[PDB]
């Protein structure tokens, strides 16, 4: 097998919750700074509280949901890894900001991972990053990353940090 970063693949589609649709889901940057062509790396609060920066990943704004879809048909994907959280670059100006209800990993229409099971009340700016390390079913065709904003999209700078597939075949 080999490991391939999601950000080194093209998606089928990638939607977000930002009002400005000319902005786009970001490879290897958080959403807002990336769309501003800034060098700011993706960064997250880890399990111990420390801040880690990541070279690779995806940056979105949660939506209803915002969905990033990959065609993995024939690729022999056996594993998905990512950290999930709200990028440090977000601004938690009040309790309405940086509040994400859940993030799911969906394969061929089945939720195979959801933050709702550990985090029924969702993610906030100070929730520690969630380490997702997940088997992917044989012969899978579609994998989707879905982030749900809830009431508002404000400050919902969701990053899939270090997001990578392990795969036996090609894409
Ligand atoms: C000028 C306008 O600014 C941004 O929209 C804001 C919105 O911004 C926050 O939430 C978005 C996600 O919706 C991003 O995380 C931003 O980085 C945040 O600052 C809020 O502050 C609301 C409050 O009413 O106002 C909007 O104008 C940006 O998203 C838009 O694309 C646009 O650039
Ligand atoms: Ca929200």
């Amino acid at each position: 097998s080999r490991d391939v970063y999601l950000s080194d693949l093209d998606w089928l589609n990638a939607t977000h919750g930002d009002d400005t649709k000319s902005k786009i889901v970001q490879k290897n940057h958080p959403f807002t700074p990336g769309n501003n062509n800034q060098s700011t790396k993706i960064s997250l609060k880890m399990e111990d509280g420390s801040i880690s920066e990541f070279e690779k990943g995806l940056g979105t704004i949660a939506g209803s949901p915002s969905t990033i879809t990959y065609d993995i048909s024939g690729a022999g994907v056996t594993k998905f890894f990512s950290y999930l959280g709200i990028d440090r670059s977000a601004n938690p100006i009040n309790e309405q900001y940086a509040k994400v209800d859940k993030i799911e990993v969906v394969v061929d229409g089945k939720v195979i991972y959801s933050t709702i099971n550990q985090f029924p009340n969702g993610l906030t700016y100070e929730t520690p990053a969630i380490k997702v390390d997940l088997n992917i079913p044989e012969n899978a065709k579609r994998l989707q990353l879905k982030s749900y904003a809830g009431e508002k999209t404000w400050g919902d700078e969701v990053v899939y940090a270090d997001a990578k597939f392990t795969a036996k075949g090609d894409f």
